[PDB]
């Protein structure tokens, strides 16, 4: 899994340890080994969520399976829950597209997961 | 909806107010409404058009719904439009990549939109 | 096509040269006029790959077309080969994801390649 967040918060604003936080939560919830879990955060950003610039996030999660309508509103439950008690960020200010993708679309260590 | 764009243009070259012009076009573009459209403008990035790094801009539309063949068309000129008055980017150095996202694939407050 | 990278090496270890390179090797790889073919890569990101914060790289090809299980393998043995080569990063600490873009859905010079 891939797991992207893009946010106006600064990078002041993070807390050490927030991207270790993310890789185990992501493990679990998802169930993938945490060996497979990529995480990234993106602070600083110049970006607004219904016109405003109060502190807001855009999110992907990528991931071969484990995508689906049940567990994307536990992943969303999650997720939100970590931005408003890590960066602050009100959950009605953030979205997360979820994509599954297919193994022979992913590249990994010189070929694909197919 | 979410519209993204990643330029090479610099910082002080995006003009106060392009953010919320953003805002206002793509909800009277898509019929959403202006609290449900999310932008995010990363500028001073390292990138390449076809070889050369005069202007250019690499996009994303994500939306549920409201995605498809005349849309698009109508999206790209408004967008591509906007880009070359506020960021000087010729048409041409621009593109897009349009996604319909299933409700159920978007996370926002704590759930999905499902 | 697009391709984009995200990694955690510092902007002064992308030897200069990486963009030309990558849009050269694009373009002989997936056989499109390098005219077409954009690159994007952003360094000093905050990421983690498997919990651990060492070289690594989040990556995305976009293409219309040219996308596929063999396809696939073949850029992904080639794109982590020049990360190796140019960034120093491990295969096996770089993710890949591989989209096949309907042509109505990229937008471009006002209007889509439909």
């Amino acid at each position: 899994p891939m797991f992207i967040v893009n946010t106006n918060v600064p990078r002041a604003s993070v807390p050490d340890g927030f991207l270790s936080e993310l890789t185990q939560q992501l493990a679990q919830a998802t169930g993938k080994p945490p060996q497979y879990i990529a995480v990234h955060v993106v602070p600083d950003q110049l970006m607004a969520f219904g016109g405003s610039s109060e502190p807001c996030a855009l999110c992907s999660l990528h991931s071969i399976g484990k995508i689906g309508g049940a567990q994307n509103r536990s992943y969303s439950k999650l997720l939100c829950g970590l931005l408003a008690e890590r960066l602050r960020i009100s959950p009605d200010r953030v979205y997360i597209n979820y994509a599954d993708m297919n193994a022979a679309n992913v590249g990994w260590n010189n070929s694909t997961f197919a």
